């Protein structure tokens, strides 16, 4: 295919309300509401951008997406139960500052009841603890990670690994601000513009995205102490903002 | 925390056994099988590298686990009931290939009935056809998507996403030749030469890998002009292949 073309905001929205006629000739009464996130409900959307849409189904246990291309543009529209998407909006993960700024972009497009805010609302209240418990997991089960993974090429090789690494671990410290911040990010884009923003960044961690947003990511002795520096700038913000990791236990079960 | 800490062999290997006695104390008779992977699993095992087991049981409700740091070493642990992970063994998704490699490189620890030769057995015994749907579903979802963006990053930006955009595009087209050859990565740092190693590969990739491997991603214009040369790659590759998604209908659904 040609892959995506040039279309207008104004294009992009008659296909929103094509395909919304289409969702309730379909389903009719068990459509709750249906919205438009990403960079068009933000109203921001380029020229290439696709088209994300969200739907509340009356009907339960449902979760179902449907994403598909013409060869000339591309859309997908994610299906869910009241439930389902409430659950959902309620979860604090890893990548949360990633995947969550999805919640308070919804472009209403036909509601029924009120659904689109509130789910926008239990997406805006959540309990600080569970931010908390995120930045925890993310350490234990990536930064950590990563850390291992970076000393082992030093050691044994291989840097062409390297330039793919730091970046994911550019990434992660991201989602680590964020989930600090309670912010979530624009678009998977403006990731690391905005979160080399933010206040109480680790040390070490500008000076990374330095490496990551510029592509010098050539020099394996400097990308390799980078990492190095971050890491511990990070086990210190760690200690300061509250966010320690139990160690103690060798057989945490 | 002092991150990962220099190990070896016998040290990893006398807490797997460790782990191996909490587990059977712990579920004992629930315990159907308990083994190893990862790069221990194999004993491609390094100084820095982490610990990953896997285990199997006869609960119904059973798809829980276990990862956890001591401040110098991870653990990650995984219980499943064999009707879970089996019927996962069997799941071909746009990452399978740097995923499943785990249902191969098995190091069983304990077994009361071949259940870790099943699950081999079981990955192994996937369908074409479903590497068939999991390329087609790749190249939407994903690859489609990544062609917008790194044309409206030559548009309006911004750059300092191209090279990590590069990256993940990189890895991807790396799915897509796995998925092509049944193929599975050994390690996420060995994904990208391995998958240069392979044949049919598209037009464009190699080059293209080139640059993620180096690290020489500070050529912005160099960049999208060899990733729009990889998206044609793709065009033809499919084509010859017979990765052929209709796309016939604006709606369809
Ligand atoms: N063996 C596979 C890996 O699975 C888990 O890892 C974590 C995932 O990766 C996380 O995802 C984050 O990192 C991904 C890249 O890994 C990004 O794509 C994603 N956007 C990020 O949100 C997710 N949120 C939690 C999960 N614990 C294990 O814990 C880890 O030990 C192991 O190595
Ligand atoms: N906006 C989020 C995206 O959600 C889905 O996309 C896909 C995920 O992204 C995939 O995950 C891939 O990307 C991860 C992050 O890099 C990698 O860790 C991983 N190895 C890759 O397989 C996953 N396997 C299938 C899923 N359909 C939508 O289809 C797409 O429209 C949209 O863009
Ligand atoms: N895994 C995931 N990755 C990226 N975005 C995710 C996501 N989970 C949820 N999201 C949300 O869903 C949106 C996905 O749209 P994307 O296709 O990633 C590009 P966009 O940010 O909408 O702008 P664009 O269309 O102009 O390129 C994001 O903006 C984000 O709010
Ligand atoms: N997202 C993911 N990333 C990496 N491996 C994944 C994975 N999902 C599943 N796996 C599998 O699970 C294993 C866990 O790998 P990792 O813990 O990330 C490092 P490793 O490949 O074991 O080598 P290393 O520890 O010596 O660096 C991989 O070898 C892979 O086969
Ligand atoms: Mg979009
Ligand atoms: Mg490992």
């Amino acid at each position: 295919m040609n892959g995506p073309i040039i279309m207008t905001r104004e294009e992009r929205m008659k296909i929103v309300h094509e395909i919304k006629e289409r969702i309730l000739d379909k389903y009719g009464d068990d459509v709750k509401a249906i919205g438009v996130y990403g960079s068009l409900g933000r109203q921001t959307d380029g020229p290439y951008s696709d088209i994300e849409m969200m739907c509340v189904m009356s009907t339960e246990e449902a979760e179902f997406s449907h994403e598909w291309t013409t060869g000339e543009w591309k859309v997908e529209v994610n299906f869910y139960s009241e439930e389902i998407l409430l659950d959902y909006a309620s979860q604090v993960e890893s990548d949360w500052p990633l995947t969550h700024g999805q919640f308070f972009s919804i472009l209403p497009i036909y509601d029924s009841g009120g659904y689109l805010e509130k789910v926008y609302q239990t997406a805006k209240s959540v309990e600080a603890q569970t931010f908390h418990d995120a930045i925890c997991a993310l350490i234990v089960e990536e930064l950590f990670e990563y850390a291992g993974k970076w000393r082992n090429i030093r050691v044994q090789g291989p840097t062409t690994f390297l330039p793919s690494l730091t970046v994911q671990v550019a990434m992660a410290g991201a989602m680590l601000i964020g989930l600090h911040h309670r912010i979530c990010y624009t678009t998977s884009a403006s990731v690391l513009t905005e979160a080399v923003k933010q206040s109480d960044l680790p040390s070490g961690y500008d000076h990374l995205c330095q490496f990551v947003m510029s592509g010098q990511l050539s020099d394996s002795e400097k990308l390799l102490e980078s990492l190095e520096n971050f890491w511990n700038g990070i086990q210190e913000w760690t200690e300061r903002h509250g966010y320690i990791v139990d160690v103690s236990k060798r057989i945490p079960f």
